[PDB]
């Protein structure tokens, strides 16, 4: 089959895009607005599920936006087969906890947030508002065979017991 | 051929599990047990060997519960067909050395573990258990083809030399 | 089709490699020499294009050696079928910045580089010198089916809406 189902889990949900035949995955938005500082750790949740079929692994990965611009640092999550549950992005703030003080939130692309009211936050503070791009979701195939316990392998390669860490060369 | 084959290469190894059908991947167990301290860099032994078939590449990669209770970062490994050496976690503790001292070490679900005898250590240190399940290996089949030097492309596409690095949008 | 087409955009760029048919993907090279300061991010360009296939996606991933030896994080890139630009590589130092100096440079091995000319550098900087093999290039096949949104799912599964988040056992 060639379909994949979605469930919406909120109001405060968005639904998943493939906009082009040409783009790998589908964006996933948040449905969470939240304020990460220096070195803080959460789970932004997307109110989105995804009903994968057996066979196949889903993906849900960072973007080359928010990465390369700002220090929110993106766990690749591994959206297994039968997970119904709520879509969680695994994020943190990898920002050093310089202890300096500004007066200026960052965005989800490093640009300062100007606002009217004035407040002091930590610098190197980034805010993720609900409904912005952040990561996407790219589905693979799986191989999931049997497992059998040898004390010696059938065919020996010409890699080998080599070669872990090799630098360089 | 649906089998994978793996050696154990002490007894202090574990063999992966696969339990359930909707499952992605296989849990990966440590073999050894070490003590991380904060900022610091070490590559895990699973003393566990594969011997990945042509046509696939192994995924050694995250899960969901350590990488978001702790700062423990584990670097996807990715398993090449034919390596049939010690599969390496190649992890790092990324919690800031603000130079402060606990009594008390962290698991790998960040709870504090308690000490009959009282030691001093670092504040975000980590220990891993012998046995204890860190990570996990899935396995996706890969594209290999012939590499062609081309000074332009056949098929020119609606995407293009754009676009890399879109925030905001 | 089996061929995969490559376009050099400047004389600084190197040829992808895959050496051995066991080898899992292909290996990139840097068209830039630079200098990474504790804490400091950077788009690492290849001078490489690449015209990857509908049906399969790209990702630009680290490798054993320099990840697991020196403090430089690769963030892995989705590179998406018709992404016909410069391939870059989102790279971030992600030692300490401890305000600490010295007169050496490390190299992507973690080695001291020895100068005849004396300089004084932040502790924990890298320097990747332009040709050098840092990263590599994976090509996986992709499942992008049309989305259908619903109230609730067809096959009900044994996982469930568990289980984010479970360590210790
Ligand atoms: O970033 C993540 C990682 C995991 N999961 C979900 C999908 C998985 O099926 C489930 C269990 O994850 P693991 O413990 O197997 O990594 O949690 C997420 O929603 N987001
Ligand atoms: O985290 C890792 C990364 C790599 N390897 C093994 C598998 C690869 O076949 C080999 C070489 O890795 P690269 O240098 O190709 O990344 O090392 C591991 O065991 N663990
Ligand atoms: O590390 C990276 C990440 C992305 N891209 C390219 C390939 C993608 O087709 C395009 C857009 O990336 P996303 O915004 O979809 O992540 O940028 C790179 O060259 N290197
Ligand atoms: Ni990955
Ligand atoms: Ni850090």
């Amino acid at each position: 089959t060639n379909t994949l189902q979605v469930k919406l889990l909120s109001k405060n949900a968005r639904m998943p895009e493939r906009n082009h035949k040409t783009d790998a995955g589908y964006d996933i938005f948040s449905a969470e607005t939240v304020v990460l500082e220096p070195q803080e750790k959460a789970v932004i949740k997307t109110d989105v599920a995804v009903s994968i079929p057996e066979g196949y692994v889903g993906l849900l990965t960072s973007r080359s936006g928010v990465s390369s611009k700002t220090h929110l640092v993106i766990e690749t999550g591994k959206i297994a087969a039968g997970y119904h549950g709520n879509l969680g992005i695994n994020i943190k703030n990898d920002h050093e906890d310089d202890k300096m003080q500004t007066i200026f939130l960052r965005n989800i692309c490093n640009e300062k947030i100007f606002e009217k009211e004035r407040h002091l936050y930590k610098l190197g503070s980034y805010r993720i508002e609900k409904g912005e791009r952040i990561a996407q979701l790219v589905i693979v195939p799986i191989w999931t065979p049997e497992l059998k316990q040898v004390e010696e392998f059938e065919s020996v390669s010409e890699r080998g017991e080599k070669g872990f860490g090799s630098c360089g060369v």
